[PDB]
């Protein structure tokens, strides 16, 4: 009798429960962080990991039962889904960073409260909507990066050397984090005009960002 | 005697007269900053302190005998009760800490005058609405933060060692303190990728810092 | 006589014979600042600011005679008068900094054009709306720089040794100046629990100054 | 006859194509970026650049033809002109800060797109309304600057030498970037005051700004 499993996953109780197991491998997983508890306690902390994995795994299942393939385009179950599933690649082998991942899945407090579904809402919502001012400075990025590179990598390569230098760097001035002390007036010791480049960066990217600003808050 | 003290209480003179004080109190508190002015008057300050504390103790102890229950249903009451209770604890035995928290007896200016309490209201109001925001705040935090820990804990312990320095650090790099030369470059020395963590990280950070801003000002 | 004075003052030939005396200087000032100009035309610009004074100082007995009591209760004429007579004082020997306030005079260029005087007077307009909470501020920012002074005067007497000296670190912190490597991690070093005087007092300081803005964009 | 090519120039194939070959010599200067990609392909991109030149150069002669006097007056063309102008001097032996100058035409993506052609459209459209602003600023900084070289330019040369230089520190410091520990402090251990130039600076350069913002929303 199928409905009568699809039936329990919609019960007040089964979300409830996973959300109060949630909230427990992420208290779980805070005390991870201390090298003092991790081996006075740390079976239990490693068996809380494989059972609420395995719990968490029955629930994205039954509810695959239930959806079948309106399942896939729910964004929070296919991040459910990819969540778990990223818990679940086996620590042998591969990447140490896989199992970091992990903690991820304390995201899952956001995917099962509503509220936090409903603040992300407002979070995400404004995005679409900048994607073409997003487009704009990107661009001017990417111009800006590649003239910095071809101006001051052969003799700064650490923070110019590479394209990718040249963006990290550039975002660094964006930020404005300490970008004349340490980028501008060392660069101006072998290329006195480099503040004709940052100083006019500085603006359109700093202009850009107030009216970008301006356009969301009249919504 | 119920209405002969609610009508000193009350009294446009007591309640200046305990303002004036705070004025007087505030002005010698600030005095008592210098050790060369402390050597001259150090034991005159020492009587006006307790002698302020005391016409203080005096007034809370008749205010609340007008209101009674009410009293500690007006949460500004309570504050000035708290206030000068913490005052009352002798200078030693607990912590020479509690001698600097009395300075908090100079909010009372606020306390004391109605202008302020508005100022104050209107400012306490804005917060209801942002503890939703808020709270998916603390989540980010709480989830980066572990990672943080078992990413660079061990390399950069002053940073990240525990989950209060993974905070640390990153409230600072939230606030975007010296967070580029100062933090991310040296991580990336030993961790090259250290950048794909904060760069999003920052993203997130300042964009929802930015809806929080847009949120107030639109509601 | 009243008149033709009058008649001169209102005209456009004065106001823009000062306007144009006053650009005139602003451009002769700018080479004041190169030791080489002054050098080899030092004299020859020495005497065209004394002429420019004279004709200031004219030009504000003129407006006077025409407008007397009128002409002191205008902002704009009371300013043009102090900044014209600020100016009067002798530069060579004895006090030295007015020496330097007398570019002050380039801003005449805001009094006597009507552009820039709507702009600072729009500008103006927003402060009696906010002055409740600049009292606050400075209540605030007091109350901290005593327990500053008192926390951490004694380790580190060049932060907090002073009153003054923390009201300037504390308003440093506020524009969130290297505030945490180079200064909340250095007392923390002594002082573990630094960040609880700091990151409050960050946040709060961040919160009015919000509510500030909102204040000015919803006045 | 002239009629003939006028059909061509218009067409939603013509302006397409150029889009798209903007996009490819994007790609391609990325690519010019990198010295082991010219190892290998170097010879490629040293041609596919300069016949993307070469049919820019077609392009905006054609456009010429086809739009006569009214070309001149239309902004984004105009640009389009220098923009390509630019790339045509021939690789090195002049001044070959121009070479770099060549990815200036990668902004050809803009004029040729109609919305970001209007975001920045959007963008310069609140310039008008900033340039009394703008121009108060200005004389504020040149006023501030001025002043900071007769004070501290002796002892601080780098910093305050000059006027230029004094520009400079004080567009640092109104970005607010390590200026207390990275420039104040400093300055104070020789001359303490400077606070006094350098928080009222601060203040105003900070009150300014921000009340701008505000004016770019209301209207
Ligand atoms: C929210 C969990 O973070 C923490 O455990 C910490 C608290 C408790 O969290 C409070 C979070 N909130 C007040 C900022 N005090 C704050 C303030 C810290 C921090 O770095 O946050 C900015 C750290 C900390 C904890 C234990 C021992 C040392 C440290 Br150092
Ligand atoms: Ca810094
Ligand atoms: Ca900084």
């Amino acid at each position: 009798m199928y409905l009568r499993i699809t039936n329990i996953v919609e019960s007040s109780f089964f979300t409830k429960f996973i959300i109060y197991l949630i909230v427990l491998n992420g208290i779980t997983m805070g005390l991870e962080t201390s090298k003092t508890f991790m081996q006075s306690f740390g079976v239990y902390t490693t068996l809380f990991n494989q059972i609420v994995i395995t719990i968490f795994t029955i629930e994205i299942i039954l509810r695959i039962y239930v959806h079948r393939i309106s399942f896939f385009k729910d964004p929070w179950s296919l991040f459910d889904f990819f969540v778990v599933a990223i818990s679940l690649v086996p620590t042998s082998s591969g990447f140490e960073i896989l199992r970091v991942l992990r903690v991820l899945r304390l995201f899952r407090l956001v995917t099962a409260v509503p509220q936090m579904r409903k603040i992300v809402s407002a979070l995400i919502s404004v995005i679409p909507g900048m994607l073409s001012v997003i487009a704009l400075m990107t661009l001017f990025f990417y111009i800006f990066a590649i003239m910095a590179t071809q101006l001051f990598g052969e003799r700064f390569p650490e923070w110019f050397g590479t394209l990718g230098e040249s963006f990290y760097t550039l975002f660094q001035v964006m930020t404005l984090d300490d970008w004349s002390n340490g980028i501008v007036r060392p660069l101006m010791e072998v290329y006195p005009y480099a503040w004709v480049f940052f100083i006019p960066f500085i603006f359109v990217v700093t202009f850009v960002m107030i009216n970008l600003v301006v356009a969301i808050i009249v919504d």
